[PDB]
């Protein structure tokens, strides 16, 4: 029956005001692959909003690893990894995951988000404490609110607040940090050398959510322990398959032991059907290509330091961000979304950020670069931007 | 840092001493294809504990599909649906989806897991109810636990709980109560007339869960609602790819404002990547396959009938089934442990139900039915579990 129902949505109008507005830009709907440009509407469009860091959804070898792996395994496996939807490939993903991020062993999950979900909700239970960066991602805060525990936000990267709030738990108890590794909204990395430092002084757990440092930072892109020197200071490395590694899932990477626990308590895994051979095998040949190739994270990084540098060249106002996220600020809910949508009506993609997900004077947009972006691209669309925020008065 | 964690994982040994005894049986590795057949160690093994109810995953049109959705759109889309991660194709199955259950509107996610976490999370609120019957999925029960409502259990298919305890709460209050259509453990069918009776008095919105509906009951394998008339007294219908439809992913369908506000406020589309475009494309073959051949839900059902009649006959003792789930009772861990590994190393694979999932006297093995079964295979495996039966003394 819908009487309430209707109620509990009435006061829901901003998607109603944008479409109205002609400002509406949630849901593009796009008609080709993920690449440097996509069609829109019959259009090509520069796509400065992905999260394929490296390029690799394109990739002839990746495509073709995942449709043999359809000829072979077909289109699903059927049921949970738990039961009767382990592959073979399941398991050498998470053998060559566990090498690649200096780990023991790996559970997969069928989402990056599943992932969080899983040791958030099940290794700290009543009397324990996760303790959640304020800027962590949505996920790790669903995951930690599945748990049985009492969760605690720090301030972000504020390690006098994280050291505080712990000195106060009982210590009869366990504890767990949760951090993205890079963080998505500022593009910043977390202070991972102290963090680790106030977590072997409590004997808390620490767990890095790396969906945007695989494939970005540490060795061969191995993420931010590896960048950090601090593989033997992290107990799990989070990861996502949906950005650098160019499909969909995800891991949990850590000792034997706790992955044994994890893959037979997290409700996540138990209770979630397996990832797809076709993403079993496009992740196998991507993590290949990013340790092989290493002119891919080169070329991000090359896009990235051309981007940035261009961008404070024009006087845009970047946030504090040490990846290839690039937050330009606009400061305004409104001009964030005409922004958003004159930017897409001449041909480029940027993602908004406002209110309230953040205060209207953190309004920004991101610009994340690609490693198959090249300087022209990045040219056109600093052109476009710099155009569009006249007309729009920034 | 790992001294307490070591201690909240401590006194899980369930696991080391079902390997420890050789009875390990949980995350066994398939070489092959999800089929009626499945290679385990190089052997072949009868799958009777699928959630492929239509042996559609090694349909030919289906993976021809998934293999030119790769061709053209690449390994994963690489954002959430809600900035860079929507294509035209996943648009089309929205509005296929729609059609197919009778409502407005459809919005995918990712897994049927997140399917459920995305209306149970956002809809109600502060001082709003969940109703929950107690048998309902891990999803529902986590979705609800993500939701700032309270959540309330009812006794399983109990219409004078349900009734009783929706007249308790205060009238100035929304309320929604979600349920499995099919019930995954028992296999029996929600009593959506009298839910949706009650509902329809107290005003509460109702959702159901038809996962194992979905190309099983309703007319061409609808669902629920679809199956007892009741299409205009069920506000949402949630399902999943990952079973009849032979990939992975799910949906919410319903009205259109309803399923606007969904899209925009579940952290579970906004916050997690879009379906691969392989998985978009084998769903909507999936899809058109069940209306256009109704052989294979008609297949289904002699399976069912024959294995539960075949069952019966030889003096099983099954759970209140209504569905191609045949839930054989053991009642008790240790034996279910020993007949499920006994039937694995005979060449059959039936899924346990153990404690702490249920008591120990209400431990059975899951038999479940694929149309791509035969009947030789169904005796075999009847014959085989006559054998371990005997041999494991129930
Ligand atoms: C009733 C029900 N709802 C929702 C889901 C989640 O759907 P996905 O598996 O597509 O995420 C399942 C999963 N079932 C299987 C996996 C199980 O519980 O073993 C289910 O049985
Ligand atoms: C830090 C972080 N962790 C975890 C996840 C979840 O991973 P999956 O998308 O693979 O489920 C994301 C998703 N990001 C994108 C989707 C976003 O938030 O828009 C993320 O940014």
């Amino acid at each position: 029956s819908k009487g309430k129902l209707g109620e509990k949505i009435s006061q829901f109008k901003i998607v109603e005001e944008l479409k109205a507005k002609g400002l509406y830009a949630y849901f593009r709907p796009i008609q080709s692959k993920q690449d440097t440009e996509v069609k829109i509407d019959g259009r090509r469009v520069l796509m400065f909003g992905s999260n394929s860091y490296l390029g690799l959804t394109t990739d002839t070898r990746i495509i073709k690893a995942a449709q043999d792996a359809l000829e072979k395994y077909g289109t699903g496996c059927a049921g949970s990894r738990f039961l009767n939807g382990t592959l073979d490939i399941h398991v050498e993903l998470e053998e060559k995951l566990s090498a690649y991020v200096g780990k023991e062993a790996a559970i997969l999950f069928s989402t990056g988000f599943q992932s969080n979900l899983g040791p958030l909700s099940c290794l700290m239970g009543r009397n324990d404490y996760i303790l959640l960066d304020e800027r962590d991602h949505a996920s790790i805060i669903d995951g930690s609110r599945l748990s049985f525990s009492k969760v605690i936000k720090y301030g972000h990267n504020n390690m006098e607040d994280l050291r505080a709030k712990l000195s106060r738990l009982p210590e009869d108890s366990a504890k767990l940090i949760c951090t993205d590794g890079i963080f998505s909204m500022e593009g910043d990395i977390v202070n991972l050398p102290e963090l680790t430092s106030i977590a072997n002084e409590f004997d808390a757990a620490v767990m890095v959510d790396d969906a945007h440092s695989l494939g970005v930072i540490g060795h061969k892109g191995a993420g931010t322990a590896s960048h950090f020197g601090l593989n033997d200071d992290v107990d799990l490395i989070m990861g996502t398959f949906s950005k650098s590694l160019a499909s969909l899932g995800g891991f949990v990477a850590g000792d034997a032991d706790v992955i044994d626990f994890l893959k037979h308590n997290a409700r996540s895994v138990m209770f979630s059907a397996s990832m797809t051979p076709a993403s079993v095998a496009s992740t196998l040949k991507a993590l290949e290509i990013i340790q092989n190739e290493p002119e891919h994270i080169e070329k991000l990084w090359k896009n990235t330091d051309y981007a940035k540098a261009q961008l404070l060249d024009h006087g845009f106002d970047l946030g504090a961000t040490e990846s290839p996220i690039l937050p330009i600020f606009i400061r305004s809910n409104e001009k964030t979304f005409w922004v958003t949508k004159m930017l897409q009506d001449d041909g480029v993609f940027v993602n908004p950020v406002v209110s309230p997900a953040v205060p209207a004077e953190e309004s920004l947009i991101r610009f994340s670069l690609m490693a198959t972006h090249t300087y022209d691209q990045i040219d056109e669309a600093i052109e476009k931007m710099v155009k569009v925020f006249k007309q729009a008065e920034v």
